[PDB]
């Protein structure tokens, strides 16, 4: 019933894939080549002219965070009540903002901008350390005591930043422990080690 | 029990205030000056160093789209079911993308950038016209048969684009009629007509 339509990349599909794997859900991957993409007709049929496209039976979705929220809702990964749901959105929106900066660097300014970016990174990572510290000493999840879609998205942003700036989480013991703890969940651990995850590059220009 | 904390501009709070007014809700406006913000300690206290900040009883939220989704969730402005909720998100995420482009023009590149922006604009508006055409001939709301938080956000975005590029909606009949019809909802009409709206500038730099 689920189909992910994307480039041969981790990118904006890494978090939703981790979620689906961790939750024991099956899905199909439909891969779009650069050639298919540049021919232009699939792009023309995309709502906002972008991928991922996601299919849930006859429901067609665009926008990676829409997909995340949809699976959160359907799979019960959206907090225990309405106040937790708001906190879950607040984290995800914050994650989305640092991801936009991360993509901008990768695409438009990797070589010249990297140095500056890695320097501003501690200040960008701190709110998430704070959020953990205020949630049972950072011992469980980013919101409440059950996993949410924001957890998968944050885990991913943190994995890719440790690739970009190895040791960037040394400054943040709760975020460091959170990564190890979430990465060690049985289904997720198995998925993160698999060729289907491992043999995809993070980004499409090979920069990371 | 609602408080809005923001600069004295429409900006990223216009949609949520429209929502609150149209839905018959009461709120407090806490204004923040340039000098208070530059003083630095309110900025330091914000989760992501940004306004708006929103209080709802003992709940404190940041991120305008978090606040919007929170009011949608708690006031029942989020579609009739999960499939609609997902379309609502997809609409709002689209509204957010174009708003980011708008802000970027207004704040960084208005004079040199405006021409290209207005030429690119029909392509950026066309998805929302299409979404209307596929939902009861564009006769009700952006999604389903009841108002959602995404309608308020879309309407704001459309209103500010008519100031920027007067006539931008002329080629779009469903978007044109939608703006007229939603703007005519009695509580919303009185709010858009009010001094607390009319006498605020759209953006902080006086450009529009
Ligand atoms: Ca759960
Ligand atoms: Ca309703
Ligand atoms: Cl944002
Ligand atoms: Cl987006």
């Amino acid at each position: 019933p689920y189909t992910v339509v994307y480039f041969p990349v981790r990118g904006r599909c890494a978090a939703l894939r981790m979620l689906l794997a961790d939750q024991g859900q099956s899905w199909k991957e439909e891969v779009v080549t650069v050639e298919t993409w540049q021919e232009g007709s699939l792009k023309a049929s995309c709502l906002y002219g972008q991928l991922p496209k996601f299919q849930d039976g006859d429901l067609t979705l665009y926008q990676s965070n829409t997909i995340l929220r949809h699976l959160g809702r359907t799979l019960g990964l959206y907090g225990k009540d309405q106040q937790e749901a708001a906190l879950v959105d607040m984290v995800n929106d914050g994650v989305e903002d640092l991801r936009c900066k991360y993509i901008s660097l990768i695409v438009t300014n990797y070589e010249a901008g990297k140095d500056d970016y890695v320097k501003a990174l501690p200040g960008q990572l701190k709110p998430f350390e704070t959020l953990l510290s205020q949630n049972q000493g950072g011992k469980t999840f980013i919101v409440g005591d059950q996993i949410s879609f924001a957890d998968y998205n944050l885990l991913d942003l943190l994995l890719i930043h440790e690739v970009l700036a190895p040791g960037c989480l040394d400054a943040f013991p709760l975020l460091s422990a959170y990564v190890g703890r979430l990465s060690a969940r049985p289904k997720l651990k198995a998925f993160l080690a698999s060729p289907e995850y491992v043999n995809l590059p993070i980004n499409g220009n090979g920069k990371q």
